């Protein structure tokens, strides 16, 4: 990622008014709603059927707080997603084997979501600044199958 | 694509309320903003070279326009989006020579303007039925490369 | 897909030429060797561990075999993919939540594979027949999703 | 990109043994044949029109032999490609505005021409690795546009 200070000021600014606990949670379980196969990671988490089994469901709610919490800190440390995000792609790669699209289909719905949750706050350049980080993010958790 | 009669119906209502025109200027925009190779594509339209000479540009909004009217098209015709668009897929592929990638971007795009404009009403189930639709038009019009 | 009938002559032709035997598993051990993550769907297989413990796996080897059988008999109705692929989709996509991207790798590793298998006879026009057939035995497997 | 010293190994001696004359002007007009949009890049190349006319231009056989030439660099240098492809990156990015998509399409017809180029010795490891040198090239050429 290469945001130039404008970018960075207007990701960051928009960042801060997130409610992480609440929008982590609405990406993971729109995720699973909208792409449906990216399901099997997540089997031993109880109904995942229908869209309220998913998008009510705790554990999915819980841990879309946890994935959301490494993305702020990946925004954080835009000078080091590689080095931030080190263990997790170990884990992410050699652990859980997720697809490296799978990152990519987490980061749009992810802008879907601010979309949402912000509308003309979101603006076109908004909008290119986060698809920049989103990449970016998607990059260095796939690091370890380069 | 396969839409429940729920789903029919939840898609339907919703781009009752759609101002395609607007919409359609919003949609095009963003992609040229966002994915900035699509601009090969339109460089004949004047100036494209800021995020605001881009949003600014009445030839792009008009097209998008023109865009969202096909949309809206393959809407009405769900089980017929082959045909609908038999005659555009022709003109996009053998003419234009435009990527397949870049239909499924527009989708993308277009989703989340809905998103950025439903706020609310754009639901889950709305958001994964929208991502069908989205994905069968830019299918029917890469048909002529399949 | 359509194919003309010098495409589809010159695909008949190679295959002719094809031990399904030894391609199927050398064609799905490649893919689980040069794309990891794909091992997720596997594990009940044994130890993919290394990618001689892939390519030795005789459930791979198995596996593949079958796959390539199926392959074959879209083959001979490539006028009718989705119906004659329609059981095989409801299994992949509502059983067994394989992501749509995979269908798209495992196209690309059997087309290297003829490359490498055929060299020479695999000519420019011959691969542009095979890439319409991989990828349309992929929309047709992903066409539950849709 | 990260290769085993194997790896590393392997895939630096095949380099060597390569007509790049030959891996070059065929890799390029195998991505003109089978992806036909590829060719509005090349459209001041004359006729493209057909695979004949395609594998016969020496305009095609010409700049295949350039891009493998840069393509060569980029193996020596393996540790920086990032570096290596930094100026090329501006050019294809800000110039060209070459989609990403299309130098992940170049990577694999590559990679498919290597198999064809060496049949036997394109073991399944071998594979991998030039997949992943593939990647992490188009992904140093896409640079500019993250
Ligand atoms: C923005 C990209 C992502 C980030 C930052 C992220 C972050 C995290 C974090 C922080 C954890 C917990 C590690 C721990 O156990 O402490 C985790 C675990 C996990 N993630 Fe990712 N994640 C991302 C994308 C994905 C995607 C796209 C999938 C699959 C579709 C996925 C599947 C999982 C699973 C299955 C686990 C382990 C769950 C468990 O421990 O039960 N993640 N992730
Ligand atoms: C996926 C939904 C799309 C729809 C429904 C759509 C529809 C249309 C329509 C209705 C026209 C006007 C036809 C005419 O010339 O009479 C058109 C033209 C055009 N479209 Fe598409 N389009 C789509 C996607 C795209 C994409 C993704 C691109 C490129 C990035 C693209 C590039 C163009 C260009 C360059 C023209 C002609 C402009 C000129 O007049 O020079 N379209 N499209
Ligand atoms: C695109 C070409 C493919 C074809 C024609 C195909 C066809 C088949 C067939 C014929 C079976 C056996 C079904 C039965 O027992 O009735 C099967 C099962 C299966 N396939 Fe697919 N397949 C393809 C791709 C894939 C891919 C890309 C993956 C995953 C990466 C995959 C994962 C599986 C799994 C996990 C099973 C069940 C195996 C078991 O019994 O453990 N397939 N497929
Ligand atoms: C392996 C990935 C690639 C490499 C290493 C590469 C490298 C190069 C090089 C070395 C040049 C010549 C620069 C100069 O002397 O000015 C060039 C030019 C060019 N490349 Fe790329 N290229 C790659 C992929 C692509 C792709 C996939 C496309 C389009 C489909 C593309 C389109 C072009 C065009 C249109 C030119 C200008 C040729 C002219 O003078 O008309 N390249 N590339």
């Amino acid at each position: 990622v290469h945001l130039t200070p404008e970018e960075k000021s207007a990701v960051t600014a928009l960042w801060g008014k997130v409610n992480v606990d609440e929008v982590g949670g609405e990406a993971l379980g729109r995720l699973l709603v909208v792409y449906p196969w990216t399901q099997r990671f997540f089997e031993s988490f109880g109904d995942l059927s229908t869209p309220d089994a998913v998008m009510g469901n705790p554990k999915v709610k819980a841990h879309g707080k946890k994935v959301l919490g490494a993305f702020s800190d990946g925004l954080a440390h835009l000078d080091n997603l590689k080095g931030t995000f080190a263990t997790l792609s170990e884990l992410h790669c050699d652990k859980l084997h997720v697809d490296p699209e799978n990152f990519r289909l987490l980061g749009n719905v992810l802008v879907c979501v601010l979309a949402h949750h912000f509308g003309k706050e979101f603006t076109p350049p908004v909008q290119a600044a986060y698809q920049k980080v989103v990449a970016g993010v998607a990059n260095a958790l796939a690091h370890k199958y380069h």
